[PDB]
């Protein structure tokens, strides 16, 4: 946690430039952004910062995964900007670059109290060190441009903030690769660690971890160490392909499939015998003949496959009953990733009906926590921000600290 390193609350801004890491990494939809919990989030920090006399707060994130390549028709970050400005009360300067000579003559010296919101940092194959170029070839950044991006954003501020907690589990440039002499956790990031601290130290049991989503490569990778933590866990959402098709043998069609994951999805399975961990998958299925809102739909079964061509979207009635028995018996719960495709109304059901009982487990004492910028967007579509234990900003951040790991934009912040 933060009990050794430096935070804003003891942070003198006093007359000084604050560059601060934020997650306003917010879900989309129709080139709208479909909920700003995010940037909300990250307000308390902000108007912190303001009101202890800042002479600006510069803030970065990234925006979705543009891989490297500048992206501003669909990945920029000019509406949270203006979302921004009315959460705060005060106007937002956005700037269409995060580096740079003209990022760094606005931000030299801003009349006091200026507030800027810099471009997309992963535009720039240097914020994650690796990316696509525009023809959609891998490519890797060079070490020296690597520094010199770095180096330029350290320019923008006197004093680093990192508010990121959605990012934490990321060692990209700007979360770990600013050099700055004072480097502080902001109250977004002190109240998320605090709360699963306290809430990971003896964990009410039955423990269940729902993983759902749709970030496959990336979260298969975690479930090694969640093993030794939880007692069950439902896989589904997008996960649950690459488990069904080793396992079972399923015809998946198009559905999400992830061939490093593959490899280890026995050995998974091995462990969770091993530690005594139910594993539940879906059984039964809604499908899609293409990846569209008003895609024709049909239904499938683990027995019956997917039909090639198509791809399965959401779980269906005898897979949420099985969620619904897990639901259940656990005492405490974190879900990260929606079982469906919750924002297209086609495929939300299994989701619905899965958040219909995380709500009245609450209401009977289980511990419930949800994360993640889209599992998030669920608790605000479905009215049920209120109505569980804790709605965090990190998912894949969230699911790190289950495993036991320190994050890296912790890591890199000052030592008290
Ligand atoms: N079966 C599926 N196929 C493809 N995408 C899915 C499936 N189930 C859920 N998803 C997607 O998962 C996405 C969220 O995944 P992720 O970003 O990992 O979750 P979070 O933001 O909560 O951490 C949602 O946008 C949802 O559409
Ligand atoms: O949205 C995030 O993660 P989530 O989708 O796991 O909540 C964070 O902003 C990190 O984004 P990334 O997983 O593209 O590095
Ligand atoms: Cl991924
Ligand atoms: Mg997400
Ligand atoms: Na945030």
């Amino acid at each position: 946690s933060l009990s050794n390193k430096l935070t804003l609350d003891k942070l003198d801004v006093k007359g000084k430039r604050v560059v601060m890491r934020v997650d306003f990494n917010v879900p989309m939809k129709n080139n709208q952004i479909t909920n700003n919990q995010r940037i909300k989030a990250a307000v308390p920090s902000i108007k912190f910062c303001l009101d202890n006399g800042a002479k600006s707060v510069v803030l970065m994130s990234h925006l979705g995964r543009p891989d490297g390549v500048p992206m501003p028709d669909k990945y920029s970050l000019e509406p949270v900007a203006v979302e921004l400005k009315s959460l705060l009360g005060k106007d937002v300067l956005f700037l269409k670059d995060c580096v740079g000579p003209e990022v760094e003559k606005a931000c030299a010296n801003p009349a006091a109290g200026s507030v800027i919101l810099l471009e997309n940092l992963r535009f720039h194959v240097e914020e994650e060190g690796k990316g696509k170029d525009a023809s959609g070839n891998k490519v890797k950044a060079e070490p020296a441009k690597i520094e010199a991006f770095r180096a330029s954003l350290s320019k923008l501020g006197d004093v680093y903030v990192n508010d990121a907690f959605g990012t934490a589990h990321r060692a990209h440039s700007s979360m770990v690769g600013v050099n700055l002499p004072q480097k502080a956790g902001g109250f977004l990031m002190k109240k998320e660690l605090n709360y699963f601290a306290k809430a990971l130290e003896s964990p009410e049991r039955p423990f269940l971890a729902i993983l759902g989503g749709a970030k496959v490569a990336d979260k298969i990778q975690l479930i090694n160490n969640m093993l030794d933590k939880v007692n069950e866990m439902i896989i589904g959402g997008g996960m649950a392909f690459t488990f069904l098709k080793v396992l079972n043998n399923m015809e998946i069609g198009t559905s999400l499939f992830d061939e490093e994951g593959a490899k280890i999805v026995k050995d998974l399975m091995s462990k969770a015998e091993k530690n005594g961990v139910k594993i539940t998958l879906p059984v039964d299925f809604v499908t899609a003949d293409k990846f569209d809102e008003n895609a024709k739909t049909g239904q499938a079964t683990v027995a019956s496959g997917i039909p090639a061509g198509w791809m399965g979207l959401d779980c269906g009635p005898e897979s949420s009953k099985k969620y619904a028995e897990a639901v259940t018996r656990a005492k405490q719960i974190v879900w990260n990733g929606p079982v469906g495709v919750f924002e297209w109304e086609a495929f939300a059901r299994g989701t619905k009906a899965l958040m219909d009982e995380v709500v009245k487990a609450t209401s009977r004492g289980c511990i419930t926590i949800i994360g993640g910028g889209d599992t998030a967007t669920c608790c605000a579509k479905w009215n049920t921000e209120d109505k569980v234990s804790h709605v965090s900003t990190g998912g894949g951040a969230s699911l790190e600290l289950l495993e036991g790991k320190v994050l890296p934009g912790v890591d890199a912040l000052s030592n008290i």
